[PDB]
């Protein structure tokens, strides 16, 4: 308590001393929400000195989801009406809400199709074994650390052989993201990287960054003052002139990451070129189940048509140049407008890693 509050002062004491001679604008970059809930909630950004900015990556896995994989799964869900089959489709309570220019998960269960929320891939599990004789599948978006426990589930079900248990999968990796951003344009020069995701790849899974782009980087976790140090570290290292990924997260991050999560994610999923929504096609950024293992995808069972033409986002919403952190929710003429949590118009104020929502949530005024 009064300790985190006097080490807070004093980092932030360091970081205004060390800005003070930087040569031009520092930008540090994180690809988490839950680093930018931090962030804003204790506000960070006004902290800083007017030469070193936090930007916000692509840090919300259910605002990337593409708009075509859930129209999608909503198709197949009518598909397999038509022929008699009763699905039950679970997804998380953020992306139940999701919209998308043919509806949302919410829209199509007020049709009377069986759409529950979940907290996780357990409940689907249970759920499936619940139900026998229907076909229980999760809509399943995620980064590393959510897709971890999918592939623990996935084993289990495979040793039991259960064959009414179902996922969609739109499983995302993070550091390509990072690297699409940077060629993109987005200029930084250092990353926080994300402590959860950190914690499943490891400072392995991040150091092909490192060595690619020279960008320094600081594994933190999300405590304000993780946040803080890892600002102050980054500066200092960008000052020093030297690319090191440095790990802040030692208690919950190994160097070489969770192996044996790493193996069962790996022996489930493949990695391809996927859609990121708003963001366009990352390359290798992307995970399907493997060939050996299609029974488990829904779409091995039904082919539907996603019609064309589908725009990503709707009139006027900036989620695309607010994921690529080239604009705050305080930059959207829609924020808290026609955009808010209550009537979202774009995925960013729906999800709970959302930075809009996250702007909204702490009653950012900007
Ligand atoms: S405030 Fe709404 S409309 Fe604007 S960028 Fe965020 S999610 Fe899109």
């Amino acid at each position: 308590a009064y300790r985190s509050r006097e080490v807070a002062m004093k980092l932030v004491e360091k970081i205004r001393e060390e800005a003070k001679t930087l040569d031009g604008e520092i930008r540090i970059m994180h690809v988490c929400g839950t680093h930018e809930d931090t962030v804003t909630r204790h506000g960070i950004r006004s902290l800083l000195p007017e030469n070193v900015k936090v930007v916000s990556g692509p840090g919300c896995p259910v605002c990337i989801t593409p708009v075509e994989d859930i129209v999608a799964m909503q198709l197949i869900m009518r598909k397999a009406r038509e022929e008699g089959e009763e699905i039950i489709l679970t997804t998380f309570g953020d992306m139940y809400k999701i919209p998308t220019p043919m509806g949302s998960f919410a829209d199509l269960k007020s049709e009377g199709f069986d759409v529950r929320i979940v907290y996780g891939i357990f409940d689907t599990y249970r759920i499936a074994k619940e139900n026998p004789d229907k076909t229980v599948v999760h809509f399943s978006p995620g980064f590393e650390t959510t897709t971890a426990p999918a592939a623990g589930m996935l084993n289990v079900a495979a040793q039991e052989e259960l064959e009414n248990f179902k996922i969609y999968s739109v499983h995302r990796l993070t550091p390509p993201a990072v690297e699409v951003l940077l060629k993109q344009g987005t200029v930084f020069q250092g990353l926080i990287a994300p402590g959860h995701v950190s914690t499943i790849i490891g400072v392995k899974g991040w150091e092909y960054l490192t060595e690619k782009y020279g960008i320094p980087q600081v594994v933190a976790g999300f405590e304000p003052n993780d946040v803080l140090m890892a600002i102050l570290m980054l500066i200092r290292m960008y000052k020093e002139g030297e690319a090191r990924i440095i790990n802040e997260y030692e208690r919950a991050v190994k160097y070489e990451g969770n192996v044996v999560a790493q193996k069962m994610i790996d022996k489930f999923f493949e990695v391809v070129d996927a859609k990121w929504r708003a963001l366009g096609v990352f390359p290798k950024s992307g995970l399907e189940l493997r060939k050996e293992w299609k029974d488990f995808e829904i779409r091995s069972f039904y082919k539907v048509e996603v019609p064309k033409n589908l725009p990503d986002l709707e009139k006027g919403c900036r989620c695309g140049a607010v994921l690529r952190g080239l604009a705050l929710p305080t930059d959207c003429p829609l924020f808290g407008k026609t955009c808010t949590p209550r009537h979202p118009v774009g995925p960013c104020m729906v999800s709970y890693e959302g930075t809009c929502q996250i702007f909204y949530k702490y009653g950012v005024l900007f």
